[PDB]
DNA sequence: ACAGGATGTATATATCTGACACGTGCCTGGAGACTAGGGAGTAATCCC
């Protein structure tokens, strides 16, 4: 999956809004997938409080909408 | 009025979040020992 998102990004170069969803055991284990694989382009969780949800979703919610962000924030996970 | 398929219930598990709860670093106001000025206690006494 992370290999289809990596080509469909930087062959044809869209880089693109990414949306991994999934059980909230796992995802600790998904972040360090992606630490491995791709650090290259960065990734965003969420975890905790609901107004910690409030203030990260300022930093997430799409801020940009033509490009696909021009984005310091680009896998939602 | 009866049949059929919807929703409802039941017993047992599970995950995941919310609004509480408890736990700890650390300042400053309370406690202790002290003196001495003095308001208060107290006997005395005029007299309303």
């Amino acid at each position: 999956s992370i290999s289809v998102m990596a080509y469909l990004a930087e062959r044809y170069d869209i880089w693109g809004p990414f949306l991994v969803v999934a059980p909230a055991s796992t995802l600790h284990n998904w972040q360090q997938e992606v630490s491995k694989f791709v650090p290259d382009f960065k990734v965003l969780p969420y975890w905790g409080t609901a107004a910690d949800r409030k203030v990260l979703r300022k930093f997430w919610d799409r801020k940009h909408t033509t490009y696909k962000k021009d984005s310091p924030f680009h896998v939602m996970i």
